[PDB]
């Protein structure tokens, strides 16, 4: 589903600075790809680092990853491989999370991607989610998580 972004979300310069782990997606992407870290740092308004995945194919990847930041939005490009290279939306932006939305090759009538401070999100967090998932006119419960990450006994 198309989200409805908010018409003044900014996104604040080094907000997206060190590691996230994108752990929850809709469409779920995690039968094609899993275990997703994310290393970024700032470059002026813009971001580059690296992101690590494992890879049904390749196993424990990693690749150097460019953020081209503009106003709320972002151009997102992987090195070594393209089909999640997309220009992409910010719905939400939070201490503990941050939401973006693109149309990559990959799913190319939509991704929304929620990427976390923690591995493993507590209660409280995944609330808040919830909740700015809403007022951007999506649902939590058509989202998927990385079952391949143990965040349960
Ligand atoms: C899930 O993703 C995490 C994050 O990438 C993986 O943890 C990382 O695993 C690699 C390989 O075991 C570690 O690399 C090692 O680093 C040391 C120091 O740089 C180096 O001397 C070794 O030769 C090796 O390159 C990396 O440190 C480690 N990171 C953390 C934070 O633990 C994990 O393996 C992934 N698991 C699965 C099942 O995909
Ligand atoms: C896309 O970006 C990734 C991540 O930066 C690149 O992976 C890096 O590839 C180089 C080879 O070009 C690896 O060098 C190797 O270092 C190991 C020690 O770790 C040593 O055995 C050799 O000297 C070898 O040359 C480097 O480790 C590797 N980095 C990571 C984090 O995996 C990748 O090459 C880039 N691909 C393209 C097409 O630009
Ligand atoms: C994705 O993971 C979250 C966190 O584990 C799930 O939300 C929890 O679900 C359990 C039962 O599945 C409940 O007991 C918790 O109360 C839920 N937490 C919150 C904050 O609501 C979520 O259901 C998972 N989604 C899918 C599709 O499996
Ligand atoms: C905002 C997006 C950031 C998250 C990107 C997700 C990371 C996934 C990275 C790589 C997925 C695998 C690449 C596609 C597989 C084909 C590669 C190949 O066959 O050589
Ligand atoms: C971003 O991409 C440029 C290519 O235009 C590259 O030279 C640079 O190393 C990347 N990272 C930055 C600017 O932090």
């Amino acid at each position: 589903k198309e989200p409805c972004p908010p018409e003044n979300l900014q996104l604040p310069p080094r907000a997206l600075v060190g590691k996230w782990y994108l752990r929850t997606t809709s469409p779920d992407i995690f039968k094609q790809v899993s275990n997703i870290t994310e290393f970024y740092s700032a470059h002026g308004n813009d971001y580059y680092g690296t992101v690590t995945d494992y890879s049904p194919e390749y196993g424990l990847e990693a690749h150097r990853v460019n953020l081209t930041v503009s106003g709320s939005t972002l151009k997102f490009y992987m090195n070594d491989t393209h089909d999640y290279d997309s220009e992409y939306q910010i719905l939400a932006v939070d201490k503990d999370y941050f939401i973006f939305y693109g149309h990559p090759p990959a799913a190319p009538s939509g991704l929304a991607l929620i990427h976390y401070r923690q591995s493993c999100p507590k209660e409280d967090v995944i609330k808040r989610v919830k909740k700015n998932l809403k007022n951007v006119c999506l649902d939590y419960k058509y989202f998927g998580n990385d079952t391949s990450v143990p965040c349960h006994y």
